[PDB]
């Protein structure tokens, strides 16, 4: 007969298989509270100690699900703290339903207590952003708000009154058209354009496919065409982990979180193949300047022809695609250019391989991440947070297909190590997860410490203590003129911040101390979380945008101190290879 | 000859008088940072370890000092965690500039890392909100943001594209305009609407002066018109201190962070006399639905006659018209009004004596902040946070006008204690700086603790813990049906959290641990921080709003209940006065 | 006991003095016009044929009354109408109360007919921008656009759904604040800072004294200063009329829409007293690169030292302020600066005379506003749309201060003749009234030449057609490589237009034409509305700021072909009467 506005709603969510769902209380969304009360045994509210956290996980929800992240706020600055998270959504495309309370409609305008109108806050971020006025209407507005977001991919914002969830609607008068979702049978690839495709990448002399995540579901194809027609492989860092890292032809991402390799081939290749990329360095780099031909593949429209002029661009699946080009070609045999790259590859992995491997005295970022490797299981998850450690995680991790990393790829908040790995315990409670994140990172939602003891989640925590904002210090050193200045600070003890919210926790600052800590973490994690904060020496990483190895391009003097500052004695360039094998430079 | 443009806008703030800005670097505002490196020896940068609490801090500044407050922020997500500082300062409006980092022109549209159009994010909280897209005119787009802000008393921001900062200017082609910025002397109040104004609150039989933060300056005046003419004093929460809160006649403010005479005296009161106050719950609670006259004096056009139909309006100064009404008035004798009053706000006060003044057992908040009393100096100032701590500070702190206290008065974002204590110290570094923040509230900001270690400010920082959303659990019991959810949680040792940020600090639980450990938190703030965690009961604080002491309208068993829940066996209700000297109600 | 909700905000508008306002019906507004019909005697309503124009005509009112101007328009299209109307009152500083129509509560956000979300288009034009959400509160709503409209001299924006006012609200709970309504409080002047800006306009030896409408209470005192110290005055072109055209010392205004004697003097000038004046052109044109000290006056603290570096600043009111400085001086006697500058001001007022006075020949701009002069009424008002004919009526109208000019200053939107002319015989149906109007200005809103007819105003409409953009043409010719493009068109017969609205119209095209012609419309316009569509010449308007005069800075062919084609071979340089006055250039 009627049914509550407010029960109504948490059923559409219900429908649209919302397991859980983050905010803080307030006056403005009790009414909203009051519904989740009663269904506590369907979805499962986590209350957070900051909003941006709860706005953050409901995005790593969607980045590691495919399923619409949730998350809600108070009227004024509940909802406002939500904005870093939601920016997260809409750069990464991943869609998320945001919750605003507000005032009733009896005080709304009245210029009440923490009343304003809130719709042109939501305005930019949001492709959906409403305030609901009517409570009978308001199961539907729910509805429209999430078949928007998963349609566009993209944010949905609903502002709501609170006196409308607690009014009475005839119960028969809503539905959740969540029986109606689906996929989309998209059609083959047209064979002309997939044949034209494949003859200019066979002729190409020095060839690369150039992946992004689009190609998510390529792995196998991929490897197979890497191997079959001797191309080597590259992709943004994103996409680190499709193929697995240990494949000889993977020549990592370009730019500054980088490898050598990759930065080294690009300039040499004569054709691209760019597949289901979007790699925002094209054009301020000129990383595509001595390109002979670029070939793409895209599902999306607006995408073809953006980074680069264009000779083929394909619209369609890049799987679909790449097994397609598979059917249509046999076995090359080893070109100079496969040969040089596979050498210049297993010279750089020897020298990340140094640096691991060291065994006694002052720890470095480097060995606390082949600890992390020790300890990973196969299908480990990793939040990662922003800074020195997504250049230092691409190096270092040795990702397969049966791994997930995240972190906030284009807007590149601070922060999301701690949300990323509540998202990815609360979705997969049976796989580790480990949360890496910097110093100045972990600090922005270090509160949030308390929600994974609070909600029994074992997260595997990883601070690197430098006492700097590390990523910046370096930048500062290649453009600044005066002091560095706002890069280096105090100390925090992060063992003592954990054990305030009641987690246990480490300190080391040796290399030697790493095995039993991390041993005692990988079996403290079987029931509880933990953290160890690893106190590192403020080295900077080698800059694979500023190589100085070549003497036809660098003096002697430049490339003694390249190879001392960054312990890279041992590296050769590109050209020593390339020479080598009979091709220039 | 020539000046660098970033140089060039260094100065303009200095010629402001902007002595120190809070920020955190990033490559998309490291021309700035280059700029402020330089001249470091005079303005001070003060790197906070989360963007909001230098946007919160800056705020605090020109809340505290009338000056603008400055803060900035890295394109993106730098910018983004801003916002709960910047409609803090909208809210309260005061004046703020905010900077925020933005990719160079060159690669502005490109779609490249973190680039995005910034304009649309601040349109809405900005009264300015400009990018910046030359280098000559940046140092007159700064000049133009802060005499906006200042003469609007609002947020002005603009967005700096990194590449113009390090750009070269002519030195003799820019200007700060601060040499003209200057005072209005305003015309004195027109003796017929003063003389209009006296008469009818003489003929009062009831009368009220209810004044707000505009009343500022008029202390003396307001105190002198309530003794010499009979008339009671009440006002809004953030004016308390404005007269002493030993003045025995002063009824506190009004509604839920209020004070029981205030409440009773405003529903029995015939004229109020309505003093730069803007009230946001006049209308929505009817608190002037009995009153037969409102007198109101106001500055601002657009607020006279706002609240309620008033009567008479006089657009003038507060000050000047109360010395204005003041100089034609004489002495009356005590009426059975100010008797009845009197002797309400006695039988009030005995009643948070009792609380405060329990000496053993289970702490509860009242006696911390007797303790707190104990050790205060005359002029200290208070950080205050948002939560039940604003009802229990306006109960039991005793100010003076050499005291100041703030916190986020209309937006009311929680996390501000600890990011206006840092302003205040900064500001004052003589004056004893006291933040109090609920547990909630402190560990949304609990990072930038390690701020006041950093920059050695000696700040008392108490924190009451009550692991509970106390003032929303309170809520939630008296509009929800189903069970609390989302307002108790896990507990988290402040003391621990401010050892690991090195700050001396304890944890206490019984009223009896106070004394010593108050003797040793003054002490050690001479020259360190310190933070005290008590750990408090969950009692709620006696509602003001929803009394049940009068016989006839709450039933003998609402009236037990009442006064057994709240301890307030002894607190009679005003009518037991009013019929006591000779008054109906 | 209960009235309907759109009954009470008609009755708040009639309460704040509103007789008139103009807009175009539709569903989404229809109770609006329900209650407007009720009312028909009290309130009157002016329909138009687009609604730019009922924004245009609402802005105008309130520019010539200082009364809030109010327009409305229906949902999507009728609101997105108003757009250039209430920029224009945004730009130009009036208050404007725009209602706008949305689709009733129950059906907003269902994504409906004409149904969208319209808070979002409003939010950059509009001071206060809101929907309202409930019926009971709607009275107060409008009664708050109004209160801050007024205070704050913007637009207040207002959106409706069509069901809230037909629902019955309680009568005792509305009231309008318009009884306590008062303007902003006018600031006083430092004696001190006055005697210091008297001594410095004292020691001049070349002074200005340069003022904006700030100014216009002051016509007597800026003559009469004028005259005591024997100093030249210049205005802005909004400001021609505070002091009559025919004052032997009034140079005119500077720059484009500028008189010759204005531009040379500003560049000889040592002292410049910038009284009320916000000249858009100062920074951009380098106007003040001469100024050796800059005064200024305001009432506003956001324009002190914003145009210039000002060595002193008054924040008062400019009659207040020049009364000052009038009552410490005393009578000099004539300078060669003076007497220079009048000869300068009569050899070019013999200039504009011999273009005026041409009796045979084809028809130009300049004997067009002869003829209008010569009917002139000493109190008429002149609506002015935007191009050439701000720059000729400019030179040729003779302003005293009983006439009142409008236009569109800063937005300068084409469009405005026709409705300003409207809105000046709404509110002055007993003074001439013009509407002098280029055919590109005429043609964009020339279907509200029926609404004239229609209502009965009689208004002089005079079409300037030239067949051209004329201002851009001009500019063309000073910019623009390639050959002139969209600046000339085909011809549209206005006589014909006038004719089918059913309004009397005449066509000219002779010098000699004239005068039976606007004999006749004189006569015509005492009942009914008549235009005038005079056909002129291409002759581009001597340009003021591109003077080819003076022998020693152009050469002998530049200046003859200048005096040759602007009829200007008497036309002398400043030198030449700075030399006869023993002074230099
Ligand atoms: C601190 C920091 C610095 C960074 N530095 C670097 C760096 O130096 N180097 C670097 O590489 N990255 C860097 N990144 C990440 C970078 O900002 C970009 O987000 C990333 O390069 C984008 O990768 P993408 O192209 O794989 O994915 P997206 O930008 O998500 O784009 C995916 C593309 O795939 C297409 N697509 C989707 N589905 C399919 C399909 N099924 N078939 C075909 N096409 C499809 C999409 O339409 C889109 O074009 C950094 C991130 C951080 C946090
Ligand atoms: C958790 C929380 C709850 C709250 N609960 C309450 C509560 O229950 N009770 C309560 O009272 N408040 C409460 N507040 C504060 C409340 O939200 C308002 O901000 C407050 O009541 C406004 O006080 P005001 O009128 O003094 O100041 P403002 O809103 O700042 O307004 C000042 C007024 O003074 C006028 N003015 C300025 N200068 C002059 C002058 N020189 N002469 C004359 N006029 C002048 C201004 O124009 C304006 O009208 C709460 C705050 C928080 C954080
Ligand atoms: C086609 C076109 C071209 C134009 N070309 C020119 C041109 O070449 N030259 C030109 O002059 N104009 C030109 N204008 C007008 C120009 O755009 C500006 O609108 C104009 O210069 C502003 O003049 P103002 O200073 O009088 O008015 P406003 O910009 O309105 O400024 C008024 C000032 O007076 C101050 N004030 C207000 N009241 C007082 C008081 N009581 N006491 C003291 N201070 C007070 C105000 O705060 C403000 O500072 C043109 C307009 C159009 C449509
Ligand atoms: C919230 C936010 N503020 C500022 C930045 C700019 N930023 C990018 S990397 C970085 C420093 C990262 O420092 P930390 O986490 O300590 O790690 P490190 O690089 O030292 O290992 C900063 C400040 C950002 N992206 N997000
Ligand atoms: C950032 C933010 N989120 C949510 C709110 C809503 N809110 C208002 S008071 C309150 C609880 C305060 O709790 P706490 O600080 O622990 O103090 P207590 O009341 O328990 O003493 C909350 C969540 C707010 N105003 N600001
Ligand atoms: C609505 C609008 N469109 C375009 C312009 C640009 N503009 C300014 S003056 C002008 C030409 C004026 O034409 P017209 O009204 O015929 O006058 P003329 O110069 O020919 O006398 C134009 C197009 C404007 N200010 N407003
Ligand atoms: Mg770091
Ligand atoms: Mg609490
Ligand atoms: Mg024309």
């Amino acid at each position: 007969t009627n049914i509550l506005a407010g029960a109504a709603v948490i059923k559409v969510l219900e429908a649209w298989g919302v397991d859980h769902l983050y905010g803080i209380p307030g006056g403005s969304i009790n009414s909203i509270m009051d519904a989740l009360s009663a269904e506590r045994d369907r979805i499962h509210y986590i209350q957070v100690r900051h909003e941006e956290v709860g706005a953050m996980a409901a995005a790593a929800d969607a980045k590691l699900t495919g399923k619409i992240g949730v998350c809600f706020g108070s009227a004024g600055p509940g909802g406002t703290h939500l904005m870093n998270g939601l920016y997260d959504a809409r750069e990464d495309h991943v869609p998320v339903l945001a919750l605003i309370g507000q005032f009733g409609t009896t005080g709304m305008n009245m210029d009440t207590f923490q009343e304003m109108n809130e719709n042109p806050i939501y305005a930019d971020v949001a492709d959906y952003n409403v305030t609901a006025v009517n409570a009978a209407t308001l199961p539907h507005v729910i509805d429209e708000a999430i078949r928007r977001a998963y349609a566009h991919q993209g944010v949905a914002v609903v502002q709501i009154p609170v006196d409308l969830p607690w009014q009475q609607i005839p119960a028969e008068d809503w539905y959740a058209s969540a029986n109606s979702y689906q996929t989309p049978l998209l059609p083959e690839p047209d064979v002309q354009a997939v044949t034209r495709l494949t003859q200019t990448l066979l002729a190409a002399e020095r060839p690369l496919i150039y992946y992004g995540i689009g190609a998510r579901k390529a792995g196998k194809e991929l490897e197979q065409l890497s191997k079959t027609l001797k191309i080597p492989l590259m992709s943004t860092y994103p996409a680190k982990g499709i193929v697995a890292d240990r494949y000889p032809a993977y020549l990592g991402s370009a730019n500054r979180v980088a490898q050598k390799p990759a930065n080294e081939a690009l300039a040499q290749a004569d054709v691209v193949l760019f597949v289901g990329n979007n790699y925002p360095f094209a054009e301020v780099s000129k990383a595509f300047k001595n390109t002979r031909y670029f070939l793409q593949i895209d599902i999306d429209p607006a995408k073809l022809g953006k980074r680069h002029k264009t000779d083929i661009a394909v619209l369609a699946d890049a799987q679909k695609t790449l097994a397609a080009i598979l059917a249509q070609v046999s076995e090359r045999e080893s070109t100079p250019w496969w040969q040089a790259n596979l050498a210049n590859v297993k010279n750089w992995r020897a020298y990340l391989a140094s640096l691991e491997d060291k065994q006694e005295g002052p720890l470095q970022a480097y060995q606390v991440l082949r600890a992390v490797n020790k300890i990973a299981e196969p299908d480990a998850i990793y939040s990662i947070d922003v800074g020195d450690i997504n250049l230092n995680a691409n190096r270092h991790l040795k990702l397969t297909p049966s791994n997930r990393h995240i972190t906030s790829n284009l807007f590149a908040t601070m922060g999301v190590g701690i949300p990323g790995a509540i998202a990815a315990k609360l979705n997969y409670p049976e796989r580790q997860v480990f949360n890496l994140a910097g110093d100045g990172g972990a600090s922005m939602t270090m509160q949030d410490l308390a929600t994974q003891v609070q909600y029994h989640l074992p997260v595997i925590n990883v601070v690197f203590t430098n006492c700097q904002y590390g990523f910046i210090k370096d930048e500062q050193e290649d453009t600044n003129q005066n002091d560095f200045i706002g890069v280096e600070f105090n100390d925090i003890d992060f063992s003592k911040i954990a054990d305030g919210v009641h987690m246990q926790a480490f300190r080391v600052n040796k290399i030697e101390q790493l095995p039993d800590v991390f041993e005692q973490a990988k079996a403290i994690a079987q029931h509880e979380p933990v953290l160890i904060d690893a106190v590192i020496t403020g080295d900077r990483p080698l800059p694979a945008e500023k190589l100085r190895l070549d003497s036809a391009m660098s003096s002697a003097a430049d490339i003694e101190a390249f190879k001392q500052r960054y312990e890279a004695q041992d590296l050769q360039p590109l050209s020593t290879y390339l020479k080598q094998f009979g091709l220039d430079d």
